[PDB]
């Protein structure tokens, strides 16, 4: 369909964030303030894969990868990937799939023994088709 | 008591691997080796917080934070704690309510909106305590 796997770039900022509008509150920032996010994430080794159309350069996927440098396991590292997002339209189109193993692989290539992530009940069942097993549990506190 | 709350340093890192032997598979590392995992944490923007038994040095208690900032929610981080582990010996110390909250009032203070981490069963009752409550399912792949 015209869409290209990728990094993410500046002047994808607003189309992202409307993407992640479907994830969770997305309230409107300046192209500036975007920045300005997209350069904190970059510093703390965060990657963001996207899927665009080309033609258009609307975002319609969307997916993030953590490395964490461990001392354990001989200072192998874990791959965290989070907010997964895929544009409504494009759901059951395999974006999803794409992102997932694109940043399993990145995660592979930097000495990663394991990826995780954060899955809904809803989801469960996409990611273990994936070949993940639910292991632990999310705690979470609000501030 | 004679313990100490503190973030880690270079002197610290092969005592406070033993401890991490407690959590997980921790094979041995050199000094040099520990070393330039801490480099890469750092590097990460990973802050780690250690119980030490000052007159010794001896590191009995630990706990990391990953502050992410998100393009969501107006640019709100969200605190990342991993990595948990106190040594059995101060099973009864109350060092793990001590270093979470200490990693909770940092994520405040960097305007985290919430605090996440993955806990195994076991642990699951000493969070739930904390405030913490059952969200999300981890999902795990090997690599």
């Amino acid at each position: 369909v015209d869409l290209e796997l990728r990094v993410l770039e500046e002047s994808d900022l607003s189309s992202h964030l409307e993407l992640l509008g479907h994830l969770t509150e997305a309230p409107p920032l300046s192209g500036v303030e975007l920045a300005n996010i997209a350069d904190m994430r970059r510093r703390a080794g965060i990657v963001t894969k996207v899927f665009c159309h080309q033609p258009t350069g609307r975002i319609v996927g969307s997916a993030s990868l953590m490395i964490q440098p461990k001392f354990t396991r001989g200072g192998r590292a874990v791959g965290h990937i989070e907010d997964v997002v895929v544009d409504p339209s494009y759901r059951g189109a395999g974006l999803g799939k794409a992102l997932i193993m694109d940043l399993c692989e990145i995660s592979r290539s930097k000495g990663c023994y394991k990826v995780i992530l954060d899955s809904s009940e809803k989801s469960l069942p996409f990611y273990e088709k994936l070949g993940f097993r639910a292991h632990e549990r999310q705690m979470r506190l609000d501030l």
